[PDB]
DNA sequence: CCGACTGCGCATCAGC
DNA sequence: GCTGATGCGC
DNA sequence: GTCGG
């Protein structure tokens, strides 16, 4: 990019603080710094210049001119040499293994992929599927396959019931040329804030996607969130496509604009936009935007009839999805 | 310097 | 079974 | 780790 070396540095520090230190506020601070610096349209020449940016304090600036000077960071050098810290970091890359689990496995001998395979019976379901597909889930999905997946999802959802609206969100909706997984926002007229008429809407769609063998495994499933695994069909004598993570959120139809704002992200965009909401006296979740009273507790949902309405409430210029990749 | 950090679904366990 | 806390993930 | 009150 432009300051790739600095933003990789903060990212790696962010990952270490989350996974090893289990310090998620340092994790988020590091991630905030990485993204504003990733915005910032000049090559950073000193830490003092960077400290001018919101979210960059003294510690990070000192690390920046340490990195700017030598092209490395001693703190990261020894984090990378700590075989324990490196092993914790590695194990968290398995879907279902987080800081706590990864740490347990290391404290009891399990440090490598090979060690996990021999110890499959200490893994919950999610972890087990995450291990089975560890190689595939490290792979990114080219927008071209995302297009086939969408075609499949939107077509099978149309088959169950023509009133379902299915919307691919995440980095796909933001125009990325590759995505990490597939995020599908589902709505249906029979499910609103004031009334759920038919239930099992989400299950109706998941079962039809498994029946046609698109969805292959389940990680978690409830009445409004499906997290699982899918796979494009391949041709005769063709290597298979990698298996892919897929998430489906069933959101009430009258709440689509907040849902689609939440599910389009990016995650950092959502965190900054929601923090600005609070500074203007509002709270945003995937469902509603609500005032904070003079007490400081949420009131009634405000009428929303477009994504732009949410931006207007907090007095932000509309940002098209392509510009929400923070 | 201080609190205060975005928001929540599903799995899981502990305490009833 | 429940509520609540924690873990993990979006 | 940072910061606005
Ligand atoms: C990183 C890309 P990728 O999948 O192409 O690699 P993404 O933007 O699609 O992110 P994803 O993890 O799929 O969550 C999908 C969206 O869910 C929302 N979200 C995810 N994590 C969130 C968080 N911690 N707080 C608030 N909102 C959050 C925005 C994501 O775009
Ligand atoms: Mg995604
Ligand atoms: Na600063
Ligand atoms: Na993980
Ligand atoms: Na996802």
């Amino acid at each position: 990019t432009l300051n790739g070396g600095i933003t990789d540095m903060l990212t790696e520090l962010a990952n270490f603080e989350k996974n090893v230190s289990q310090a998620i506020h340092k994790y988020n601070a590091y991630r905030k710094a990485a993204s504003v610096i990733a915005k910032y349209p000049h090559k950073i020449k000193s830490g003092a210049e960077a400290k001018k940016l919101p979210g960059v304090g003294t510690k990070i600036a000192e690390k920046i001119d340490e990195f700017l000077a030598t092209g490395k960071l001693r703190k990261l050098e020894k984090i990378r040499q700590d075989d324990t810290s490196s092993s914790i970091n590695f194990l968290t890359r398995v879907s279902g293994i987080g800081p706590s689990a990864a740490r347990k496995f290391v404290d009891e001998g399990i440090k490598t992929l090979e060690d996990l395979r021999k110890n499959e019976d200490k893994l919950n379901h999610h972890q087990r599927i995450g291990l089975k597909y560890f190689g595939d889930f490290e792979k990114r999905i080219p927008r071209e396959e995302m297009l086939q997946m969408q075609d499949i999802v939107l077509n099978e959802v149309k088959k169950v019931d023509s009133e379902y609206i299915a919307t691919v969100c995440g980095s796909f909706r933001r125009g990325a040329e590759s995505s990490g997984d597939m995020d599908v926002l589902l709505t249906h007229p029979s499910f609103t804030s004031e009334s759920t008429k038919q239930p099992k809407l989400l299950h109706q769609v998941v079962e039809q996607l498994q029946k046609v063998h698109f969805i292959t495994d389940t990680l978690s499933k409830g009445e409004t969130k499906f997290m699982g695994v899918c796979q494009l069909p391949s041709k005769n004598d063709e290597k298979e496509y990698p298996h892919r993570r897929i998430d489906i959120r069933l959101i009430p139809k009258d709440q689509y604009y907040c849902g689609v704002l939440y599910f389009t992200g990016s995650d950092i965009f959502n965190k900054n936009m929601r923090a600005h909401a609070l500074e203007k006296g509002f709270t945003i979740n995937e469902y509603t935007i609500r005032p904070l009273g003079v007490t400081g507790v949420a009131g009634e949902p405000l009428p929303v009839d477009s994504e732009k309405d949410i931006f207007d409430y907090i007095q932000w210029k509309y940002r098209e999805p392509k510009d929400r990749s923070e």
